[PDB]
């Protein structure tokens, strides 16, 4: 029993964190096999931040310009290439701590663990979700660039995020491990703004099922709703539309608790209308949207 | 920017998690040097659990009755002893992954990271506070016993908790690494209830400072209060008393944000007597009490491990 925001054990990722220095900039790199991955903006100066030409800047760099440090050992860079917004630094030593890994691109609503690092050293691990506006609400200070988001698949690490920047509102933007940004963001100091954030509806429903599995039932009601009537209501509270895929994904939780998805949807509609009335659900006074249906099944069952 | 419930990196502790099997029971052990620590209830059956004489049960056991598995390698037990509610299994191999460590007993209000394990394999890491009633509001399923709570201080792991049981209300109880239970709990199948919980006041103040550092200032007010007037209000709302030590520990955050501790107490006092009024602090509609002042400084300063 109990329900917590739980991150994956970070050990397999800690053994991959290195420090990458280029000129005056120092950020984090991910050392897998003989390659170190890091945000390409590490090669940027002050004048080359509003409108950098990364192909031009990287052509001017040599392998000896990159200083890679794995613990107290300096790694030798023997090659450099760019894949979208990520810089790949080929090194002369394969990481003996390289786990079984994959690079995966996630969709909004998906959750992942973040290993926040500074100077190639892990300082903390926390849980995030890719927001519907493609930002992540992280906890990052200057120097955190290159910190990675991941999930663990039994023995395998799926790297899904690399931190690149902080938007003016305090939210964070980054890329997958192939350097493709999540969202309409660019790695330039140009005026950028995240789209209006919305609640991940399927995750709220998954969390209401987790609450029922944990014995919280006060919010349940005798009502059901159509998927379309639910979406008309949800949208007015800035909740993401619930698709038929989301209803299907909620199926196992629906079968386990005996509460149909559209029946839980009516419970959620009532909660949006009434609020909590001084009550809590799983120790929370707000509807939590950073637990996917997969997280709930994994943690509860 | 941003504020998250953040656990310490769990790597140093993952290299210590092993699986301990005794008869039909399988739980987790902590392998440090040539010793494996685990809850002593691993030697219990159903009859034993109801009223156990652990000295008598352990005397009947031999080293070969304990099956310790570190990954895919079986470790051979060469000795067994009991220290309070923890069983110590001497093994023939020292853990090459043993970090710099200490066994520390924490106080209520102190926070620590929990590496939840099943079958000697880590499945998740979460941060939590030792409640004033000595329980932890954790997340544990059957098989999680022996999962450990820890803190990291520079390159030193301070082990502060080992999971033993789940109370009828869904909260958890366990011991320090010397087998001494936190709270009035016993490792026996009997009626046990946690005392009424209270809010960790110093932690709420630390979290209000974290909110100010993050730009959330609506709750700040022109007022200040005496420590005695604040404590009288705190007692009334099931909040722990704030000591002069707590005020001193909040000093650096007070200096950083320009808001004196007793000034933040007047804001907390109003928040209790009036509520949030539909507003949130750090995305929360409740006052959060599982961030100590050191956690807040560590996160809003970037300390690494
Ligand atoms: O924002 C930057 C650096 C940066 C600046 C401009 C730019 F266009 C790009 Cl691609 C990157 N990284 C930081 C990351 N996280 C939190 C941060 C808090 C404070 C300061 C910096 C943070
Ligand atoms: O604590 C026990 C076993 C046990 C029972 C009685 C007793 F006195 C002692 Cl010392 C140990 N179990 C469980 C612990 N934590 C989470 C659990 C979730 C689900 C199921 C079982 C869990
Ligand atoms: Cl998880």
């Amino acid at each position: 029993s109990g329900f917590r925001k739980m991150a994956f054990p970070s050990g397999k990722v800690e053994g991959c964190m290195v420090q990458v220095t280029c000129g005056t900039t120092t950020l984090n790199g991910l050392w897998l096999d003989d390659v170190v991955y890091c945000p390409r903006h590490v090669i940027c100066t002050s004048e080359d931040m509003l409108n950098p030409n990364y192909e031009d800047l990287l052509i001017r760099k040599s392998n000896h310009n990159f200083l890679v440090q794995a613990g107290n050992v300096q790694l030798r860079v023997i090659g450099h290439s760019m894949q979208n917004c990520v810089l790949k630094l080929k090194v002369d030593t394969a990481n003996p701590k390289t786990p079984k890994y994959k690079f995966v691109r996630i969709q909004p609503g998906q959750t992942f663990s973040v290993l926040a690092c500074y100077n190639g050293s892990p300082s903390g691990v926390y849980q995030c979700a890719m927001r519907p506006n493609f930002t992540i609400k992280g906890s990052f200070l200057n120097g955190s660039c290159g910190s990675v988001g991941f999930n663990i698949d039994y023995d395998c690490v799926s790297f899904c995020y690399m931190h690149h920047m902080e938007l003016p509102t305090g939210v964070h933007a980054g890329t997958d491990l192939e350097g493709n940004f999540y969202g309409p963001f660019v790695d330039r100091q140009t005026a950028q703004a995240a789209g209006t954030d919305t609640t991940i509806t399927v995750n709220v429903l998954a969390w209401l099922y987790a609450a029922v599995i944990n014995g919280d039932r006060w919010f349940l009601n005798r009502f059901t709703t159509t998927l379309n009537d639910f979406n008309l209501v949800a949208m007015k509270y800035n909740y993401e539309p619930l698709t038929q895929d989301h209803v299907d994904i909620l199926g196992p939780l629906s079968a386990q608790t005996g509460i149909a998805v559209l029946d839980m949807c009516a419970s959620l509609k009532e909660l949006l209308q009434n609020g909590m009335n001084g009550r809590t659900i799983l120790g929370s006074a707000l509807l939590e949207d950073e637990f996917t249906p997969f997280d709930v099944v994994r943690q509860c069952s």
